[PDB]
């Protein structure tokens, strides 16, 4: 290699070089002979082809095996390189581009010091485009894409000429679907969101350009263009109402209205939203969920996402249409999938539309026309429309009362047949919960449904049934309070006639339906003890279309601006003797066993549910109590050796943790001494799973860089492994509550770099709650999560960073307390991270706002720490940051800078006004920035009394 370096800077030298190279496959000195001697061969200027095509793949595959040790001098050298050899060779330097690129540290660190080598990458591509090999051409663009993701990438400066080329690129309306549309898409995407708050007009006059341009490539692979589609139609939402109400523009938005109906109406049963993408569950789901009135997509469905999102944006985009009624019409259509597709819509719009009188009158007529329609689908969605109507405050309207009749008749009978027991169940649990029928004429029926349950029941046991079930048995023990037992143990008899788990039509068709959270909250109450807790929000995973609107959702509100637009005994005993078969056949079907997913996790539901009532079931103590627990831990057992000899590939502990995180607990002391005295099954059941995660442990990078790297399937199986973990030890040791257990925090300590960032929602969520720490235990955790950010792969990426900051903000009362071993650490990453990380355009605009976050919170503890370790004041860093970042990050402290005032005497108010108005945005070319000082302006006056003079004077003043 190193006469061979020589032999590079004749042509047995050159060719026999770059043979041997090529049998390869410090650095810097063969790059620079690579480099010197593909330049030496160019001005010697087919073979002279030949050997100019060989060189820079030698080259190429060299950075393909040194991209991992490379730094940002190697980084510069071959990329003035590769711009100036070229004013042939365009394949292998592009190659030499896609493959330093690939490495996402690599794309993230060239965006420091300056964004020149960045510029000088993303102007190098968008003229190579604007020249536009073919293959090539979709290299070109993929490095582009991989440039502009990158959370500190500069866009705004080379954003003028970048869209206008990608946009222009997709207006070719041939080379008939491929990765160019794909990555055509995406870099739209991530443009766009960079520059949805800044450069409003750019952005207009692009929505009115790539409306029309969505139309035609949804031509009715096709799933990612598809979904790269559905983000774009989610991003430009409110572009598209904004414009609509401000003659082109309508006819198009009509047109690719109609493109989307077309497209979604030839879907007929596979992947058309089935009804098993959505779950009726009461239980605590997170507020940004997507859901729609009645049902909402079931939790833990990454495979049922892209049909909700195009339903959900086309009910957008339709209310949003007839604003400046195309879907009655489509009721009234003819071809029967239509006529589906328009019963599927209704649910979804009604969310909003605010109907009339009249429309809901008579969209209520015609599906009263439509629910008996003789089809489990049709049937079905039919009701599930009539019940999202009817959650109105229009339709407690008596012009159409016995309508409400009508439909409830037609779902009484509708009861039996299990195609469409759900929907059904559904209708008159709504109608019973908005009081649309009056409580005497609907109480023969009632008595009917809960006296008889054989006919007229809720013959499927899902959870809408167990829903209604429990509003009959309150209906019915506040009616008629004389005969209680009655309606308890016709209930019991009911759940445990309906309940068969293990048989397959059960185990495999509605088992995913049923809910162990639902049976045993029916349960409970018909015993007549209390709910289960669940007071949290469900932790759930999401995937990547629902994730990216996730994205645009904190910052809606500034775009709808910048816009301007003895007894229980007795029951007790009766269940048990009612359940114990159950458990027992169970245990049998488990016994053979020593298979699919819903077999499986049937079974697994049925263990959960046993676990939960036990302490239920045994102050019977009637010899039936022993019997009991040892038979449902012998099917817990039986499941876990099933679970764990099998392959890593079907993922069952996948589904084991997503079916048993909505009974783990917070991690907080009080809570976890309550489950140590009411469920202390569930924990048994806890220390099992444990067990079987640290076997399968000993038997054998990053998904996202953004924010919401903790809301993948990756990030959520490793919190949850780790909260087991927590619980089980905390069962062992009985009084280690609270007290982060060493073993804990040496788990968390002896983690990957790709790990450590998953788990940081876990750190939060136990560090931040009041628990003794021990000292190395702060010690050693700070350590290492500093570690990972003196790395120059983890220096420049969004997570990283946001992950210190919100472990320094953790421990924020150690070091500015006293002086310990940890105030040395604490003052070394607060003087990386401020005077170091934040000036070199490191930090990305969510690392920005964790780190205004710690300053905000400082100022409540020290509020003069900067300068005791000597550096500016918190202050000064806080509004230096927001004069100076992008408006993501200055929306966010204008909203939470009006908590800035409430450190400080009420004599020094308008003196912080002066020194934060000096902080703020104000150019006449520029309109954004006053929108933003207005708003900020508006925000302190709409807290704050004492400055509502400087605020009204000063928004009168510009």
């Amino acid at each position: 290699f190193k006469e061979i370096e020589s032999h590079l800077v004749s042509a047995t030298a050159r060719k026999d070089a770059v043979e041997a190279l090529i049998a390869y496959f410090a650095y810097h000195r063969l790059f620079e002979a690579l480099f010197r001697c593909t330049l030496i061969e160019k001005e010697a200027y087919a073979a002279a082809a030949a050997r100019l095509e060989r060189c820079p793949e030698a080259l190429r595959l060299a950075v393909r095996h040194g991209v991992t040790t490379i730094r940002r001098k190697t980084a510069r050298a071959i990329i003035d390189h590769i711009v100036q050899v070229l004013p042939p060779l365009l394949a292998g330097y592009v190659k030499v581009l896609y493959e330093f690129l690939d490495n996402p540290a690599s794309a993230e660190n060239i965006a420091a010091l300056s964004g020149e080598g960045w510029e000088v990458c993303v102007d190098f591509c968008i003229d190579v485009l604007s020249r536009f090999g073919t293959h090539v051409a979709v290299d070109v663009l993929s490095c582009l894409y991989m440039l502009c993701i990158a959370h500190n990438a500069p866009i705004q400066r080379k954003a003028d000429r970048l869209p206008h080329v990608v946009i222009q690129l997709l207006q070719l309306r041939q080379m008939k679907i491929g990765e160019l549309q794909k990555m055509a898409f995406a870099t739209f995407n991530i443009v766009f969101q960079r520059m949805q708050a800044e450069d409003v007009a750019l952005c207009k006059t692009l929505v009115k350009q790539v409306v029309p341009l969505l139309s035609h490539w949804w031509q009715p692979m096709l799933n990612s263009i598809r979904d790269e589609m559905l983000k774009t139609l989610y991003g430009t939402r409110l572009y598209i109402q904004a414009l609509l109400r401000e003659e082109s523009f309508p006819q198009d938005v009509e047109e690719l209205l109609d493109t989307l109906w077309c497209d979604y109406s030839r879907r007929e049963e596979r992947a058309r939203l089935q009804l098993d993408d959505i779950t009726f569950t009461n239980m605590l789901l997170p507020p940004d969920h997507p859901r729609t009135g009645i049902f909402s997509l079931r939790p833990h469905h990454t495979a049922g996402e892209q049909n909700w999102a195009l339903l959900e944006n086309l009910a957008i985009l339709e209310a949003a249409y007839s604003k400046h009624n195309r879907v009655h019409q489509k009721l009234h259509s003819l071809d029967p999938a239509v006529r589906l597709s328009a019963l599927q819509l209704i649910p979804f719009l009604t969310r909003h539309k605010k109907p009339s009188l009249e429309d809901v009158a008579e969209t209520l007529e015609d599906l009263s026309k439509h629910v008996t329609a003789k089809q489990a689908i049709v049937a079905s969605w039919a009701m599930l429309a009539c019940s999202s109507l009817a959650i109105h405050e229009v339709s407690r309207h008596p012009s159409l009362s016995s309508s409400w009749k009508q439909l409830w008749q037609l779902a009484v009978r509708s009861l039996s047949l299990p195609p469409i027991s759900r929907a059904s169940c559904v209708l008159l649990n709504s109608i019973l919960k908005a009081n649309l029928i009056p409580r005497h004429e609907l109480a023969d029926d009632i008595n009917q449904i809960v006296t008889t349950a054989d006919i007229s029941g809720p013959a499927i046991l899902v959870d809408a049934s167990l829903g209604l079930m429990l509003n009959l048995l309150r209906f019915r023990n506040n009616m008629f309070p004389n005969a209680s037992q009655a309606t308890s143990n016709h209930i019991i008899r009911w759940v445990f006639v309906r309940w068969s788990p293990a048989e397959l039509t059960y185990a495999s068709l509605h088992g995913t339906h049923a809910t162990p959270y639902d049976l045993v909250n029916l349960l409970r109450a018909c015993y007549g003890i209390s709910p289960l807790v669940m007071a949290q929000p469900l932790r759930l995973f999401n995937g990547p279309i629902v994730l990216h609107w996730k994205e645009q959702a904190e910052m809606e509100p500034f775009i709808r601006y910048l816009l301007l637009l003895a007894g229980s005994n007795a029951s007790r005993r009766l269940a048990l003797e009612l359940f114990y078969p159950k458990v027992e056949e169970l245990q049998e079907l488990a016994e053979s066993w020593q298979v699919s997913m819903e077999r499986l996790r049937s079974m697994v539901l049925a263990c959960l549910t046993g676990a939960l009532l036990l302490p239920d079931l045994v102050n019977i103590n009637s010899s039936l109590s022993r019997d009991l627990e040892s038979a449902v831990f012998s099917i817990v057992d039986a499941t876990l050796k099933v679970i764990l000899n099998s392959p890593p590939s079907e993922n069952l502990f996948g589904m084991i943790l997503a079916s048993s995180a909505p009974y783990i607990p917070h991690l907080i002391e009080p809570e976890l001494i309550a489950l140590k005295r009411e469920r202390p099954h569930l924990l048994k059941f806890f220390g099992k799973l444990s067990e079987a995660l640290y076997e399968r442990s000993r038997r054998e990078t990053l998904p996202r860089r953004d924010i919401l790297l903790s809301y993948t399937p990756e990030a959520f199986y490793l919190e949850t492994s780790l909260r087991i973990h927590f619980l089980d030890i905390i069962r062992l040791n009985d009084g280690e509550i609270g007290r982060i257990p060493e073993p804990i925090i040496n788990q968390l300590a002896g983690l990957s770099g790709e790990q450590f960032l998953c788990c940081r929602e876990f750190m939060r969520e136990i560090f931040t709650s009041d628990a003794i720490v021990p000292l190395g235990g702060a010690t050693t955790i700070l350590e290492t999560a500093g570690h990972i950010v003196s790395r120059y792969e983890y220096a420049c990426c969004e997570v990283a960073l946001c992950n210190c900051i919100d472990i320094m903000d953790s421990f924020i009362n150690l070091w500015t307390d006293n002086h310990f071993d940890i105030a040395e650490m604490a003052g070394d990453l607060y003087h990386y991270l401020v005077k170091q990380s934040l000036p070199n355009n490191s930090m990305s605009a969510a690392a920005q706002i964790r780190l205004a976050s710690l300053l905000l919170h400082l100022l409540e503890v020290k509020s003069e720490y900067a300068s005791n370790l000597g550096l500016p004041s918190s202050q000064s860093t806080l509004l230096k940051i927001l004069q100076d970042g992008p408006m993501k990050l200055k929306h966010y402290i204008g909203l939470e800078i009006p908590k800035l005032f409430g450190l400080y005497v009420l004599k020094t108010h308008d003196d912080i006004f002066v020194d934060v108005l000096e902080h703020l945005p104000s150019d006449p070319d520029v309109v954004e920035g006053l929108a933003f000082r207005l708003f900020v302006l508006a925000e302190l006056a709409c807290r704050w009394p004492t400055l509502l003079r400087r605020s009204i004077y000063h928004t009168f003043e510009i």
